[PDB]
Protein backbone atom coordinates (compact mmCIF):
# COMPACT_ATOMS: atom_id res chain seq x y z
CA UNK A 1 0.00 0.00 0.00
CA UNK A 2 3.08 2.33 0.66
CA UNK A 3 4.51 1.59 -2.28
CA UNK A 4 1.55 2.22 -4.51
CA UNK A 5 0.99 5.68 -2.74
CA UNK A 6 4.84 6.46 -3.17
CA UNK A 7 4.28 5.84 -7.02
CA UNK A 8 1.50 7.90 -7.42
CA UNK A 9 3.22 11.25 -5.61
CA UNK A 10 6.65 10.55 -7.40
CA UNK A 11 4.47 10.72 -10.88
CA UNK A 12 3.34 14.00 -9.24
CA UNK A 13 7.07 15.25 -8.85
CA UNK A 14 8.12 14.16 -11.94
CA UNK A 15 5.83 16.66 -13.86
CA UNK A 16 6.28 19.51 -11.54
CA UNK A 17 7.43 22.50 -13.43
CA UNK A 18 11.06 24.94 -12.74
CA UNK A 19 8.80 27.39 -10.44
CA UNK A 20 6.99 24.27 -8.30
CA UNK A 21 10.25 22.70 -7.79
CA UNK A 22 12.05 26.13 -6.32
CA UNK A 23 9.06 26.11 -3.77
CA UNK A 24 11.15 23.73 -2.23
CA UNK A 25 14.52 25.65 -2.47
CA UNK A 26 17.36 25.18 0.40
CA UNK A 27 20.40 27.11 0.30
CA UNK A 28 23.22 25.08 0.18
CA UNK A 29 26.90 26.15 1.28
CA UNK A 30 29.93 24.29 0.58
CA UNK A 31 32.00 22.78 3.74
CA UNK A 32 35.61 24.12 3.76
CA UNK A 33 36.54 21.06 6.05
CA UNK A 34 35.47 18.12 2.96
CA UNK A 35 37.23 19.75 0.47
CA UNK A 36 39.94 17.50 -0.88
CA UNK A 37 43.33 19.04 -1.30
CA UNK A 38 42.58 19.56 -5.25
CA UNK A 39 39.39 20.99 -4.85
CA UNK A 40 39.03 25.51 -4.81
CA UNK A 41 36.48 27.28 -3.18
CA UNK A 42 35.19 30.41 -4.17
CA UNK A 43 32.41 33.28 -4.70
CA UNK A 44 31.57 33.07 -1.01
CA UNK A 45 31.59 28.85 -0.96
CA UNK A 46 29.17 28.60 -3.38
CA UNK A 47 31.71 27.22 -6.36
CA UNK A 48 33.67 24.32 -7.00
CA UNK A 49 36.41 24.27 -9.43
CA UNK A 50 40.17 22.31 -9.95
CA UNK A 51 42.53 24.32 -7.99
CA UNK A 52 45.39 25.84 -9.92
CA UNK A 53 47.23 27.23 -6.94
CA UNK A 54 47.92 25.52 -3.24
CA UNK A 55 44.42 26.20 -0.91
CA UNK A 56 46.49 25.78 2.31
CA UNK A 57 44.31 22.99 3.62
CA UNK A 58 45.07 21.43 7.13
CA UNK A 59 44.13 17.60 7.22
CA UNK A 60 40.67 17.53 9.36
CA UNK A 61 39.17 13.77 9.76
CA UNK A 62 35.99 14.99 7.47
CA UNK A 63 38.40 15.96 4.47
CA UNK A 64 38.22 13.66 1.41
CA UNK A 65 42.21 12.30 0.77
CA UNK A 66 41.03 10.00 -2.43
CA UNK A 67 39.04 11.77 -5.17
CA UNK A 68 37.91 15.23 -5.74
CA UNK A 69 35.13 16.46 -3.96
CA UNK A 70 33.34 18.06 -1.04
CA UNK A 71 30.12 18.09 0.48
CA UNK A 72 27.68 20.65 2.20
CA UNK A 73 27.88 22.32 5.04
CA UNK A 74 23.98 20.77 6.22
CA UNK A 75 22.60 17.26 6.03
CA UNK A 76 18.60 16.30 5.80
CA UNK A 77 16.61 13.33 7.16
CA UNK A 78 12.83 15.09 7.07
CA UNK A 79 11.06 17.73 4.47
CA UNK A 80 11.22 18.22 0.79
CA UNK A 81 14.35 20.29 -1.09
CA UNK A 82 15.47 21.31 -4.00
CA UNK A 83 18.69 23.19 -5.07
CA UNK A 84 20.80 24.11 -8.53
CA UNK A 85 24.00 23.26 -9.87
CA UNK A 86 25.31 25.48 -12.91
CA UNK A 87 27.90 23.75 -15.08
CA UNK A 88 30.79 24.86 -17.11
CA UNK A 89 33.29 22.15 -18.88
CA UNK A 90 31.97 19.56 -17.83
CA UNK A 91 34.06 16.98 -19.13
CA UNK A 92 34.59 15.17 -15.59
CA UNK A 93 32.29 15.97 -13.12
CA UNK A 94 29.44 14.87 -10.84
CA UNK A 95 26.55 16.11 -8.82
CA UNK A 96 24.74 13.84 -5.85
CA UNK A 97 24.34 13.19 -2.55
CA UNK A 98 25.20 10.60 -0.28
CA UNK A 99 24.85 9.53 3.29
CA UNK A 100 27.05 10.83 6.11
CA UNK A 101 28.49 7.61 6.72
CA UNK A 102 29.55 7.37 3.97
CA UNK A 103 33.64 6.84 3.66
CA UNK A 104 35.69 9.48 2.77
CA UNK A 105 38.61 7.99 2.37
CA UNK A 106 40.02 5.13 -0.22
CA UNK A 107 38.71 4.22 -3.71
CA UNK A 108 35.31 3.49 -2.04
CA UNK A 109 34.55 6.94 -1.50
CA UNK A 110 33.99 8.24 -4.69
CA UNK A 111 29.62 9.05 -5.31
CA UNK A 112 27.93 6.84 -6.67
CA UNK A 113 30.42 3.65 -6.19
CA UNK A 114 29.15 2.53 -2.93
CA UNK A 115 25.86 2.08 -1.67
CA UNK A 116 25.65 4.90 0.68
CA UNK A 117 25.64 7.53 -2.02
CA UNK A 118 23.48 8.49 -5.48
CA UNK A 119 24.69 10.76 -8.36
CA UNK A 120 24.31 11.95 -12.08
CA UNK A 121 28.28 12.34 -13.26
CA UNK A 122 29.40 13.52 -16.94
CA UNK A 123 32.70 11.34 -17.81
CA UNK A 124 34.50 11.96 -21.38
CA UNK A 125 31.49 14.61 -21.45
CA UNK A 126 28.73 11.62 -21.51
CA UNK A 127 26.39 11.41 -18.65
CA UNK A 128 25.40 8.41 -16.49
CA UNK A 129 23.23 7.88 -13.27
CA UNK A 130 25.64 5.75 -10.55
CA UNK A 131 24.13 4.09 -7.23
CA UNK A 132 26.02 1.07 -5.57
CA UNK A 133 28.78 0.87 -8.06
CA UNK A 134 25.83 0.10 -10.54
CA UNK A 135 25.76 2.61 -13.96
CA UNK A 136 22.94 3.61 -16.05
CA UNK A 137 23.70 5.38 -19.48
CA UNK A 138 21.77 8.41 -20.13
CA UNK A 139 21.03 10.41 -22.99
CA UNK A 140 23.06 13.28 -23.67
CA UNK A 141 21.56 17.05 -23.02
CA UNK A 142 22.78 20.34 -24.30
CA UNK A 143 21.41 21.88 -20.56
CA UNK A 144 24.15 23.43 -18.52
CA UNK A 145 22.31 22.80 -15.11
CA UNK A 146 21.23 20.04 -12.93
CA UNK A 147 18.21 20.44 -10.13
CA UNK A 148 18.08 18.28 -7.44
CA UNK A 149 14.82 17.44 -5.48
CA UNK A 150 15.38 15.35 -2.19
CA UNK A 151 12.22 13.93 -0.84
CA UNK A 152 12.58 12.81 2.44
CA UNK A 153 8.99 12.23 3.58
CA UNK A 154 8.17 9.90 0.71
CA UNK A 155 11.62 8.55 0.16
CA UNK A 156 13.26 9.58 -3.94
CA UNK A 157 15.20 11.65 -5.58
CA UNK A 158 14.99 12.82 -8.87
CA UNK A 159 17.87 14.40 -10.93
CA UNK A 160 16.40 17.06 -13.70
CA UNK A 161 18.42 19.00 -16.39
CA UNK A 162 17.33 21.97 -16.59
CA UNK A 163 16.82 24.92 -19.60
CA UNK A 164 14.09 26.80 -20.81
CA UNK A 165 12.23 23.57 -19.05
CA UNK A 166 13.02 20.67 -16.70
CA UNK A 167 13.67 17.54 -18.10
CA UNK A 168 13.94 14.19 -16.57
CA UNK A 169 17.64 12.81 -16.39
CA UNK A 170 16.87 9.86 -13.62
CA UNK A 171 15.72 9.09 -10.62
CA UNK A 172 15.86 6.62 -7.75
CA UNK A 173 13.15 5.75 -4.67
CA UNK A 174 14.88 4.95 -1.89
CA UNK A 175 13.75 4.34 1.70
CA UNK A 176 16.51 6.41 3.60
CA UNK A 177 18.43 5.37 6.55
CA UNK A 178 20.01 8.29 7.55
CA UNK A 179 20.48 12.03 6.63
CA UNK A 180 21.72 12.79 3.23
CA UNK A 181 24.42 15.60 2.37
CA UNK A 182 24.57 17.43 -1.15
CA UNK A 183 28.00 16.10 -2.75
CA UNK A 184 29.91 17.18 -5.12
CA UNK A 185 33.03 16.08 -7.62
CA UNK A 186 35.39 18.05 -10.63
CA UNK A 187 38.09 16.65 -11.81
CA UNK A 188 38.43 17.91 -15.78
CA UNK A 189 40.67 21.12 -15.62
CA UNK A 190 38.37 24.17 -15.96
CA UNK A 191 35.16 22.26 -14.26
CA UNK A 192 33.29 24.40 -12.05
CA UNK A 193 30.15 23.48 -9.95
CA UNK A 194 28.47 26.93 -8.64
CA UNK A 195 25.45 26.76 -6.57
CA UNK A 196 22.48 28.58 -8.05
CA UNK A 197 20.40 31.26 -5.96
CA UNK A 198 17.34 32.02 -7.97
Amino acid sequence: GMASLKAKVLETFLAKSRPELLEYYIKVILDYNTAHNKVALSECYTVASVAEMPQNYRPHPQRFTYCSQVLGLHCYKKGIHYWEVELQKNNFCGVGICYGSMNRQGPESRLGRNSASWCVEWFNTKISAWHNNVEKTLPSTKATRVGVLLNCDHGFVIFFAVADKVHLMYKFRVDFTEALYPAFWVFSAGATLSICSP
